[PDB]
């Protein structure tokens, strides 16, 4: 909090609400010095209560990241009972949004996975673990650039704490060692990435129609999910590689960036604008 700032409205204009809202609400905004659009997450501190140390964690993590693959951080500003967390505006919405009109093709899947993997590689090299990897936290610019967002439950490894054990994340995407609250590390993100790959290919993660508390016992109990259906062998093998019950048998993000599925199928991020346009057309017609 030592770089906390004040009087945000002298540097930024707050515009309309655009969504939720991990810990608050997100507003569109303007940087009055550049006229670039920004996203402003606003947190009511007097009702914050329980989530206060998660809010603190998010700011800390964001302030420590400097990557094209992680939502850029402008700063946090105190205004009365409100905290403004000002971040990169990403006008293409989330990968989850972009799934709504229908299936992706494997070029789009590989392209999105590649950029997620670059983000994971960065975070894991900084001894950070995202711990909530899913399509909803993968955000895109209007021209298709891809970044990881929402660091409210991110973990930080240090020389004296080489593993985490906190029960956090979203049950469908959680690694088994996380559910068991075993000592875990960045390999937990690699499991979540595997589930996210299935989500991008099928539209939804495994068990998506069950109550989340059910999957809390299903995920450790069952064999790992596999990608079923008519998908290329490398995509299926990519998923299988990620979804190993034994975390040390999962590849690193660096290694997955050299996986045949990624190399054969990933193309320019700018082609993802086709997906953004598909969503805009679809949303405009939606009754
Ligand atoms: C047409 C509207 N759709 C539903 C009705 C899409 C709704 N969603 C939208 O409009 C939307 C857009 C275009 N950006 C954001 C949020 C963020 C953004 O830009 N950078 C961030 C960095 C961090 C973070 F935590 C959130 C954001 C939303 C909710
Ligand atoms: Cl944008
Ligand atoms: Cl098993």
């Amino acid at each position: 909090m030592q770089n906390l700032k004040a009087d945000p409205e002298e540097l930024f204009t707050k515009l309309e609400k655009i969504g939720k809202g991990s810990f608050g609400e997100v507003f569109k905004g303007i940087d009055n010095r550049t006229q670039k659009v920004v996203a402003i997450k606003i947190i009511d501190l007097e009702e914050a209560e329980d989530e206060i140390e998660d809010i603190q964690q998010e700011i800390t993590v964001l302030s420590q990241c400097d990557s094209p693959y992680v939502t850029k951080y402008y700063g946090s500003y105190l205004k009365d009972t409100k905290l403004w967390i000002i971040m990169e505006y990403l006008g293409g919405g989330s990968a989850l949004d972009l799934l709504e009109p229908g299936p992706l093709d494997e070029t789009q899947i590989a392209t999105i996975l590649r950029e997620i993997l670059k983000g994971l590689d960065y975070l894991h090299s900084e001894k950070k673990i995202h711990r909530d990897i899913k399509a909803a936290n993968v955000l895109l610019s209007e021209h298709g650039e891809v970044k990881l967002a929402d660091f409210g439950v991110a973990g930080q490894l240090t020389d004296t704490q080489i593993k985490r054990n906190t029960f956090v994340g979203t049950p469908f995407w959680m690694a088994p060692e996380v559910i068991k609250q075993s000592a875990y590390d960045s390999k937990a993100d690699i499991w979540s990435l595997g589930i996210t790959a299935i989500e991008l290919a099928r539209g939804e993660p495994p068990h998506s129609e069950l109550h989340p508390m059910k999957v809390l016992f299903l995920i450790p109990k069952n064999n790992p999910p596999t990608l079923e259906g008519n998908y290329s062998k490398p995509l299926k093998e990519f998923v299988e590689a990620c979804l190993n019950k034994e975390p040390s048998f999962r590849p690193t993000a660096k290694e997955l960036l050299k996986h045949k599925f990624i190399l054969r199928n990933a193309k320019k991020t700018s082609y993802l604008t086709e997906l953004i346009d598909r969503y805009k057309r679809w949303k405009a017609e939606q009754s």
